[PDB]
Order: C-alpha cells, then structure tokens, then sequence
C-alpha cells in the first residue's frame, strides 16, 4: 500500500553471444461468466457437423497471450537480430507480476462509481507438470500487445476434449484449475516466478547460397555414366540401343546427385489477382486437406513447404502460408488490400513448391510391344537422402510452441514455424477473487451467486534471453540486409499514425544472410 | 532378372577407354543389386496394394496399386553398396531438416 513493487524494466541488450530482452506493460483483469464454469459443446456450435465439432468448457479464470515476437521485441532490434545472425534460440526466461490495483464498481442508476478496492485479492499459479490442456501454440489472438506504451485485457480460458460431435465420450476429461496451488496475492503483494529452457537446434535463420540440383562443379564431369540414349536416332530404324553419357557441363540436370529434397504435399495454386482464378468456390472443396475420425479438415496454416517457383509472385498456396492482417481488420472475408500474405520465394533451393508437382515415376513396366508410362507424382512421404528447413518466423506471428506428450514424434519442428519443446514454458493462469455481495441475512442451503463487478491491473515483465550465432562467411560480395526503405513516405514505416494507432507495413522473415548451403 | 536393371537407380562406370557420350554397354559396368532382395523392395518392381475405397454388399471391392511410397515406422532397410570403383564419402549439407543423411 505504501509501497511499489517493481521498476519499469524493459529493454534490450547484446552482451555478443547473448541477447537478454524484455517488455513491461500493462494489461487488465475483468471477471468471467460471474465466477462459473460452462460446458461449451457442438450445442453452442449452431450448424457445423462432425467437422467443427468441439466439447469443452469454460473457465471463469484466464491465461496469458504473449507468445509472439513483435511483442517482445521492438522493429529495429529484430532487424539488428537479423541482419547479423544465423542462427538464434531462447535460453531463459522469467516473469513477474505487479502493482496490482483492485477497482470495485458500484451502478446507481446507469450513474456509477469506480472506486477502489485494495481489501481484496487474486490468485494465479503456473502448470508446470503439463496437467492442463496446452492452449498456446493455437496462436490466438489477443496477444501482448506488439507495442509497449498500450495496455490490454487477459482474454478469458476455455479448452476442449474427446467428443463425438454434440456429445462427449466417457472419455471426455474435466479439469478445474481451482484444485491446484495459486499464490494468493493481495495488492502491495508482488509476484515472480522462474523459467528456463533445454536444448533446441538454433531455427536456421538463413538463406543458402547454392541448390540441391545445383552443388556440384561445372568444369569437370562426372566418370559415372547414365542412360541417355533409350533409342537409338541412327534413322528411321529407332531401334532399342543403349548410349550412354556422363556429367556433362550441360547436362547437369541429368547429372548425378547425392541428396534429395525434403517431403511434400500438394497444395492447390491460387493467385493475387483475381481473373487467373477459376470461378467456383473451392475455398473448402478444392482444398488441400485430411480426415480424422470423419472430422475432416483443413492441413494447414501449413506442411514442410516453400510458397513457390521463381517470378511467380502471383501465385501462393491457397493455405500453404501464413495470413496477418494489417492493424484493424475484421474477423471475415476482409481483402487482400488489409492482410500481409507470406511470400516464400526464399526456400525454392531446398524445399519445393506445394502448388507445384513433386516428381514423377514409372508406371508400369516398359517392354517392346507395350509402351513405357510415366506416372506423375504430387504427393510424397519422406526417405533418407532428404534434407529442407522448416517454416520461417515472421516475427508478427508465434514464437514457439508446444509438443503433444506422445511416443511417436518426429523432428516436431512445429508446423507454424518456430521452436518445440517436450517440457515447454508454463500456462499462467490469473482469477479475481470472488467477492460474494450481500448475503441474506438469514441461512439458505444454496450456493451465492451475487457479487461485486471488479477488476484489476499491473504490469508484466518478462526476461528472455537469447542465444545466437553470427556471420563468418568469407561471402566477398555485399550480402542483402533488410532495410527500411531509404525514401520518403508520408507515414514512417511502424510509426505510430498520427493517432497512436501504429501498424507494421510488412512481415518479416531471417533467412537473408547468404550462408554456403 | 539380370537382364532388367533401374533405368537410372544404380551406378554406371565405363571400363578403360570410355569416351564422354552414347557408349554401348559394352564399356561400361553397370551395378547389378541382387544383393539387397531381402530388405529393400525392386524399384522396377511395384512396391504394394491397397484399399482403394470401401467394399460394400452392393458396392465392389477395389484394390488400389501402390508404386511410389514413403517411410514409416516399422521400416527397415540398408542403404546402397561401396563399389570402390567409386566413391568413398560424401558431404551433409549444413541444414536443420536432415533425416538418415545416408548417401
Ligand atoms: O507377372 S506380372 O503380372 O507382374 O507381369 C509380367 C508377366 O505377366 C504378364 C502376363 O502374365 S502371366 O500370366 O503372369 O504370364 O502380364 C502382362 O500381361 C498380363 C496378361 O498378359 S498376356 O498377354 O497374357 O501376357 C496383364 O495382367 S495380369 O497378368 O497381371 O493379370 C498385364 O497387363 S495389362 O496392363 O493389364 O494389360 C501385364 O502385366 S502387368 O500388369 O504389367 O504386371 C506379361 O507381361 S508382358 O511382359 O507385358 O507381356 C509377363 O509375362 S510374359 O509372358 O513374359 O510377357
Ligand atoms: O460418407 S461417405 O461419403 O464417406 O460415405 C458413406 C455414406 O455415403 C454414401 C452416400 O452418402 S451420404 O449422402 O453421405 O449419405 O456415399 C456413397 O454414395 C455416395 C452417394 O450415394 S448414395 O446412393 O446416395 O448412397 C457417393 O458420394 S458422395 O456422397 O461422397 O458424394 C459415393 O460413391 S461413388 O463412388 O461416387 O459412386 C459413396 O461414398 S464414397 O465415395 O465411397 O465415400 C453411402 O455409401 S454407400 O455405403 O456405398 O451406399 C454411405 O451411406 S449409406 O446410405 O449408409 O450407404
Ligand atoms: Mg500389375
Ligand atoms: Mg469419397
């Protein structure tokens, strides 16, 4: 009461091989459903089939959405993260909460009141044995807020289990975080906690310089042989001969390689413009998508792809890549014109294109009396002898994310880009305490139901700290760095509108520096 | 089958005196791999069969070819031979996504 909590610390540093970061700012604690649970099924739902189907409830306390990057670093430190470094990963990370203020408020006559209330309290804890459902890594919206100086709300927590469709298998677990310790905390009252993480191979922030199809000298051949001569053009007597040649300066392409290209799923190809597309509504048809338990859907936000083939800047997975929307988009059918779309013209070396096929193989078996087929392949698992890279970062999008405590796994890489972890940070989960207005003066058996309408506020703080590798190439050409552009604009590039509304005018990616494949 | 080989899956060295295009096979020595029958499956060869909708009283039964495959648990095999005539190692490109970066 007659004392702060914490500083205002939030910054960045670069001690070299590490970058500690963090970001305090403010946000505010509303009530939920009165202090009651709820169970949020396909009967909320109104129209979806065994598709949409969801069975879960909803839980009066709420969670923390900071799980992104333009909220925890600021433009210019990212670009001085980029054009700089290779390779990056988190190390540590802490957290703490407070200055929290207490505000009842009294409605006499559409006139009210909001007074203080520092008598009360609120509990918060963190789920570190992973017992509840993991929400982040969904990527939902309402994260911190991507600038520092405006404050938010903690959106409210639900989550959801086994069902089948509009009802729910025996199965169907039930959680109630109210069973579990939480450090009650009343205003003057602090709170931190303590988080580190494990080992994880540094998201290659780079671009390569050569391909797969393209690694091997030009100058010299290859004293290996191949079959290029099926027929033979002696004529018109074709017959079946069998020349052979070796890796010619020219024939690189039916030269001999030693890798392969990673998996792939094809994806169906869509463009900017509007008249190169068909005109039917394959948006959830023609789509690219698979099938669990007869809940069929999407396969996406992504696969293990690049966007697509050179000079095609048109064309772009229909839902191969990432969508943000620039600052103040609605929730449907907005345009083209407010969303910043995910080019991936940068992983066409090793990953190939989703729009486009994979490869093709024999069909059958070609003889003399019947003719050799040639099958076309579009969809692929994956062999040894291939090598890609995941999705990039986008730091307007998720951070890290989490790994589904299973036995089967593989490179669980996420999908939406970034970091996975088998015992990722925690949840922190944030209540107001339940102040039961006036009870009756005399007994009843029932439970209360009246209460206050309050809220809080205080500031978080979050240290994250960073390892990173950067450049030593020999690279003696200028590599490309990215750069605001060096013109004149009217309004300045993630500058704040002459409203305090600011925006971001582009996504960014890290693979820039040319690394040697 | 000695006499069917991949049309491009194995290795092809030319004997002594080898020009640069349309040799015969005569030259060269191409690699026979009888050897991996046990394991690996034949490129040339089909690899499965499989269910190609759902069989119903009234509906037939359909029985889809499988040619080209992926990997899966439960799989088990043995990457290619030496063949001194060639060559020895090889190089892993610097990567994050690399899987059994066998040769
Ligand atoms: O054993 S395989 O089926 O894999 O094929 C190689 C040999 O099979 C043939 C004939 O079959 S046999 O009874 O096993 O000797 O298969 C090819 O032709 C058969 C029927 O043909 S034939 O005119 O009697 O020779 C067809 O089907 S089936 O046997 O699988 O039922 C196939 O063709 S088709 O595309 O359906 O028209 C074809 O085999 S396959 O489907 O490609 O596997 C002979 O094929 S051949 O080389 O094309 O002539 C092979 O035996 S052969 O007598 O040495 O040719
Ligand atoms: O749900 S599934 O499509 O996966 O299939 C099982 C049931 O679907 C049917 C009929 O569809 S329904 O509207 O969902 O009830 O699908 C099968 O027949 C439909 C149309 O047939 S029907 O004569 O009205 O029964 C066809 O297509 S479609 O519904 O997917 O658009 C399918 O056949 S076809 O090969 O295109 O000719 C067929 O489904 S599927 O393609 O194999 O998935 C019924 O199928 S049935 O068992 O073969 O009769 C199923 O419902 S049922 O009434 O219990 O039979
Ligand atoms: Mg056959
Ligand atoms: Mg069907």
């Amino acid at each position: 009461v007659g004392n702060s909590s914490g500083n205002w610390h939030c910054d960045s540093t670069w001690m070299g091989d590490r970058v500690i970061t963090t970001s305090t700012r403010t946000w505010a604690l509303p009530t939920y459903n009165n202090h009651l649970y709820k169970q949020i099924s396909n009967s909320t739902s109104g129209g979806s089939s065994n598709d949409n189907a969801y069975f879960g409830y909803s839980t009066p306390w709420g969670y923390f959405d900071f799980n992104r990057f333009h909220c925890h670093f600021s433009p210019r430190d990212w670009q001085r993260l980029i054009n700089n470094n290779w390779g990056f990963r988190p190390k540590r990370l802490s957290f703490k909460l407070f200055n929290i203020q207490v505000k009842e408020v009294t409605q006499n006559e559409g006139t009210k009141t909001i007074a203080n209330n520092l008598t009360s309290t609120i509990q918060v804890f963190t789920d570190s044995e992973y017992q509840l459902p993991y929400v982040l890594g969904s990527a939902h919206q309402g994260c911190l807020p991507p600038f520092p100086a405006d404050v938010f709300m903690i959106p409210q927590y639900g989550y959801l289990t086994l069902n089948n469709g509009s009802q729910a298998v025996g199965r169907s677990s039930f959680y109630c975080l109210e069973y579990f310790p939480s450090q009650m905390l009343r205003t003057g009252n602090n709170f931190q906690f303590t988080y580190t993480f494990e080992d994880v191979p540094f998201h290659s922030s780079y671009a390569h310089s050569q391909s797969l199809d393209r690694l091997m000298n030009p100058l010299i051949d290859q004293y290996l042989y191949y079959l290029s001569r099926t027929q033979t053009t002696g004529g018109t007597t074709n017959t079946q001969t069998l020349g052979f040649s070796q890796g010619g300066p020219n024939t690189m392409a039916n030269q001999a390689k030693n890798w392969l290209p990673g998996p792939c799923y094809r994806q169906q190809r869509v463009s900017k413009t509007s008249a190169d597309n068909n005109n039917s509504e394959y948006s959830w048809t023609g789509a690219t998508k698979y099938h669990l338990n007869g809940r069929d859907s999407l396969v996406n936000p992504g696969p293990a792809m690049a966007s697509h083939k050179d000079d095609e800047e048109k064309f772009f997975p229909q839902s191969g890549v990432l969508i943000f929307g620039k600052q103040g988009s609605e929730k449907t059918n907005v345009d083209i014109e407010k969303v910043m779309i995910t080019d991936e013209e940068e992983i066409r070396t090793t990953n190939p294109v989703a729009t486009e096929q994979y490869g093709s193989v024999s069909t059958n078996l070609q003889r003399g009396n019947r003719q050799a087929a040639t099958a076309d392949v579009n969809t692929q698992g994956v062999l040894p002898g291939m090598v890609w890279q995941d999705r990039d970062v986008y730091l307007q999008g998720p951070i890290w994310a989490k790994i589904p405590h299973t036995d089967g796994h593989f490179h669980p890489s996420p999908l939406m880009g970034g970091f996975g972890l088998k015992h990722p940070p925690p949840q922190i989960l944030i209540k107001n305490t339940p102040v039961p207005a006036d009870p009756p003066t005399t007994f009843n058996q029932s439970k209360l139901n009246s209460f206050i309408t309050q809220y809080s506020t205080g500031q978080v703080s979050v240290e994250i700290e960073w390892e990173l590798q950067k450049e030593n190439s020999k690279r003696w050409n200028p590599e490309i760095q990215y750069t605001s552009n060096y013109y004149k604009s009217t309004s300045v590039d993630f500058a704040v509108n002459t409203e305090g509304v600011y925006s971001e005018p582009r996504p960014i990616g890290t693979r820039y520096l040319t690394r040697n494949l």
